[PDB]
């Protein structure tokens, strides 16, 4: 995985989740020393896998929930570190850029393997999002979405539409329903218009 994002995981992981004791043992004493790189440096793997397991072991939490919770708070952590993307959007626009954004992030960033996050309006109060990846981080994906609902303060329901595997990738499609509709029909204009 890439250096930066792994930054947040540890940040968000200690920021509010268990203490510096629970994870600073898996972290600066799981097997490794205290601190990733940051700039755009690379990192390892599968060690995130086992620190997360030892956090699940360490707290009383299934590891999938650890992941989800990270995703929730990791949206503020994201908001804190370098938040050009937040300024000026409602929830929807923000989700819909996320694909373009994950690509850009990887454009000139060799080796990067970010997910695909294709969204599509399906109703005055609903979009559909599809996560596609060789990793199956379904829980982190769900959390981010809820973490977003919280930061932008717009209530939602999320529901799984389907899931599958195609050409070696894992997919998960969800339907995100908004409390207050985010699209509208405009008079002589076809289709759901971003109200
Ligand atoms: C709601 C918004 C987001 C969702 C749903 C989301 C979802 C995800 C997921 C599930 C992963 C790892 C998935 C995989 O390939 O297994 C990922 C990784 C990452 N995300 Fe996001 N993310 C979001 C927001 C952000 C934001 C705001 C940033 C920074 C602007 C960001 C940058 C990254 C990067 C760089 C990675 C890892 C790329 C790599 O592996 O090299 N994401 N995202």
């Amino acid at each position: 995985m890439k250096g930066t994002i792994v930054g947040t995981w540890i940040k968000t992981l200690r920021d509010l989740y268990g203490n510096d004791v629970v994870d600073e043992s898996l972290k600066s004493v799981g097997w490794e020393p205290d601190r990733v790189i940051t700039p755009l440096e690379d990192i390892d793997d599968d060690e995130v896998r086992r620190i997360f397991a030892k956090v699940s072991e360490k707290t009383g939490k299934n590891v999938n929930e650890i992941w989800r919770e990270v995703g929730r708070q990791n949206i503020k952590t994201f908001s804190e570190w370098f938040p050009s993307y937040f300024a000026g959007r409602r929830l929807v626009n923000f989700l819909m850029m996320m694909d373009e954004v994950h690509l850009q992030l990887t454009k000139m960033i060799k080796g990067a393997t970010p997910p695909r996050l294709i969204a599509k309006p399906v109703a005055k109060d609903a979009i559909e999002m599809e996560y596609v990846s060789k990793r199956k981080m379904y829980d982190y994906f769900l959390g981010l979405i809820e973490g977003s609902s919280k930061f932008f303060k717009e209530e939602i329901s999320v529901e799984e539409v389907e899931r599958g595997e195609k050409d070696g990738f894992s997919r998960l499609k969800v339907r995100i329903k908004f409390k207050n509709p985010v699209f509208e029909y405009k008079k002589n204009v076809w289709g759901l218009v971003p109200r």
